[PDB]
């Protein structure tokens, strides 16, 4: 629509995931289910499941339950409990923030390329939207000399994905300080997803622990390994949570009652969840390390070990094109790179099953034999 | 916020909810548990259990599964699995269709007082939205005459609620053909929120049997008793489906796996809820219709037997402060008429527990005799 496009990657995804043989264009961490989550969590299915029989599937807890909300905090470092609200995924929780907060006539500076709700629901909203450009050359992060040139006495608000998707490019504390320190100059509120978290050594602290007047949007989706049950949070301070609590009627109420309950188990053992997480991760990054290096068609800024990668393809044709003939010939599914607005490109997501990562490189590498 | 004003009942819910003692301000149905929805249905919880446990929580069935699908489209004439999406609730599908389809400078026309949703977010797309003002003195419908005079050779939309929140007075079959002919002039979508099913004799189509711009928002919350879920749907023609279809990635991506698996055996099984929930509605609207009767001080137009009731208060106080007062003293929870802009009403659900409803009414008449 006029004020609202299309969402890129979903029209892409809608019209071809049903296509795909070897489908690595999802940027998850293979999901669980509930039986893996109660075996890495030492939990009983039956106590689990007589304590969900007789719960009322009412309303339930509007804004997350206690142990939800506890957890979560603990995940930072100077969060209280009282600064958590559940949300429908990271979905909500970002759609939430800006909904809630921006007016029209708002200046909204956002990362770019980066998650389209980021610069999109800003525009529709009645915003003027800046986009702040991620450099390859510079490791796809974006200029802070630019952001110090696109900032305004009013700006209202900076919109940054850490780690970004698609690159899997990871801001760090020494760059995040630098970035507040900016921000700050007008009291900007930085509004950070951060859906993916690093499993590198970066110091990569979240946009709430280095600036009061930072959001933090998360989710068990992407980390967890749990898309399945639609939970994500706002992070923010006592004031920004007091406005959004009045907002969650138009766009959720809350989250489900099942969900939420997941939620309590899987961060009551979230260390369990990254260990498993990071065993894929590594593995998977390694064979698609391997795999970069040894096809000469195709190179890469290597993601900070988060499951999004955006890699260069070497081939002087529309990455749509590519992408469509590739799906049409061997099955193998990715996200062109003009959805992101960066043609050239295409993003692939690792760490799925390994042994269809496995294929799906090989068939990529046999459909690139076609243009040496 | 500007564009965008607090959603009224929230607000009030969120501040009062946990000082209630008696709460008849919820306007549903008494939830069920999952272990009524096996009874009810004939379940073995076992057999449900082990699919589930089974099941990857990935992002599952992105619109509904097809079981969702057929289901949701049994319940109407003449509609089809694929004119089905599966929502975040009604909340959900409500926000996808005015998101999707609501431009700047769009005319829309929203029932007034009715669900914020309707009339607000229109607003905050930038629609220029006119009030279709209902009429206490008709039976709470408002004049499709006045419809005639706002009406516009280029209204985009106009949006009801069907039966109404907070009056639960419904639009019959006649009603709605005359609507329909007067949207049809210009092609104007008619988005209707019919979460609450009457269970009156009157014949009450969905919009979507008696026009083919006719947009069905439903779930499984209000009729149904399973908010808990948060499982919901849009029924529109294929040219509306298609649209909405590219705009679910801002809003919600998807709804949780368990609760469409849920959503699928309710649906499944949905006589049996409607015959649960109807000796529900009759014998409590029973008892609020005799308490009426009985105090003096009240009156109202009794709702098409539909779990919310717009209840006038013969007081001269505003109703803000008489419930706060109430609430103080009596510990009984209402919603006041001004958080609907019609002060001088309060809106009572009353498909609670019957006791709770009896003790709520008891304490209400004894503040109200501290008025004579």
């Amino acid at each position: 629509g006029m004020k609202l496009p299309r969402f890129g990657v979903e029209e892409w995804l809608n019209v071809h995931e049903n296509s795909a043989i070897y489908d690595i264009a999802g940027v998850s961490i293979s999901s669980l289910t509930l039986e893996e989550l109660f075996a890495l969590s030492g939990t009983n299915p039956e106590d689990f499941y007589k304590k969900l029989q007789g719960t009322k599937l009412n309303y339930g807890w509007i804004e997350g339950s206690p142990a939800f909300k506890k957890s979560v905090s603990q995940l930072y470092t100077g969060v209280k409990p009282e600064q958590i609200l559940q949300t429908n995924g990271a979905t909500g929780a970002n759609l939430l923030v800006l909904y809630s907060l921006i007016e029209p006539g708002d200046h909204v500076i956002s990362l770019y390329p980066t998650y389209q709700q980021l610069y999109d629901i800003p525009k529709s909203l009645g915003a003027e939207v800046d986009l702040w450009q991620i450099e390859e050359e510079n490791g796809w992060l974006p200029d802070l000399e630019k952001l110090r040139q696109l900032i305004r006495p009013t700006t209202k608000m900076i919109c940054i994905n850490n780690a970004n998707n698609p690159t899997g490019a990871v801001m760090d504390r020494t760059y995040l300080e630098e970035l507040v320190e900016i921000a700050s100059e007008v009291g900007a509120y930085i509004l950070s997803d951060e859906v993916y978290r690093s499993f590198s050594e970066l110091d990569v602290p979240s946009i709430i622990e280095v600036y009061d007047k930072g959001i933090a949007v998360n989710s068990l989706s992407k980390t967890y390994s749990l898309p399945g049950i639609r939970i994500g949070w706002v992070a923010a301070n006592h004031q920004v949570t007091d406005i959004l609590r009045d907002y969650r009627d138009y766009t959720m109420i809350c989250a489900g009652v099942f969900d939420d309950l997941v939620a309590q188990l899987a961060l009551a053992h979230y260390q369990e969840i990254l260990e498993r997480n990071r065993h894929i991760l590594e593995e998977n990054l390694a064979i698609l390390d391997q795999w970069i290096e040894e096809e000469p068609l195709v190179s890469y800024i290597r993601p900070a070990v988060v499951s999004t990668s955006f890699v260069k393809i070497a081939v002087d044709m529309p990455m749509e094109d590519f992408c469509l003939q590739l799906l049409q010939e061997h099955g193998v599914l990715l996200v062109p790179g003009n959805r992101f607005e960066r043609d050239g490109y295409v993003r692939l997501g690792f760490a799925c099953e390994q042994e269809t990562l496995i294929k799906g490189l090989e068939k990529l590498s046999q459909f690139l034999r076609r243009f040496d």
